[PDB]
């Protein structure tokens, strides 16, 4: 893209993913789409899969103009884990830690992200 | 109760529910047990219902001595929504905002809550 406000917004989101979310201990199973060779029934159970690589690909294509659409996809990782792995699964706890570091970092960056969202919107 | 550490702990939890969780936009359907008159099959699907009023009643009776038991009931609200509404439902997104703001507020009060939990345990 050529709009610096959008590029900057996407860059901030990408670093939330790589610096914070992917740093959660044992988070690797959420870094990429579920591998059907190891989890053979995953895509028969989960209608709308989501993972951090897919989110990063969306960021690289500037598909998030607001934090809410980005957070919606992050939240879907957890919701899918509740459904597939179970509400109390070790994997679900890890997914919630991923969500928590994302949500809390977005809160940290609130003033800066608000400014970018309004400058992406005006254009 | 007559134990000030327990009363203070419950008071803090109660304000997380009323000041943050119940302030989530459009969260009213989670404020009370699901009304079977509008959702007639709810209690045939959901074996362990949970809602914010029930959690507040538990808090008033000092049933939570630690964040973990409190979070177990908070997360159950989300688990029930994933099962009944689905991982991508608007209602599940609302439940996730409730859960996410709860974790974020607990982190903000972490030093205060850790001290109270450790003083409740000694007795």
């Amino acid at each position: 893209s050529m709009d610096d406000d959008q590029v900057a917004f996407s860059f901030i989101l990408d670093n939330i993913v790589t610096q914070k979310m992917m740093a959660v201990p044992d988070s690797w199973p959420f870094h990429h789409p579920v591998n059907k060779k190891f989890v053979p029934d995953y895509y028969k159970v989960i209608v709308n899969p989501m993972d951090l690589e897919t989110i990063r690909k969306n960021i690289s294509k500037h598909k998030y103009q607001s934090r809410e659409s980005f957070l919606d996809d992050v939240n879907l990782i957890l919701a899918n884990s509740v459904k597939y792995n179970g509400p109390e699964s070790q994997y679900t706890k890890t997914a919630q830690e991923i969500v928590n570091v994302c949500y809390q970092t977005l809160t940290e960056y609130d003033e800066h992200l608000t400014q970018l969202e309004k400058d992406i919107c005006t254009a």
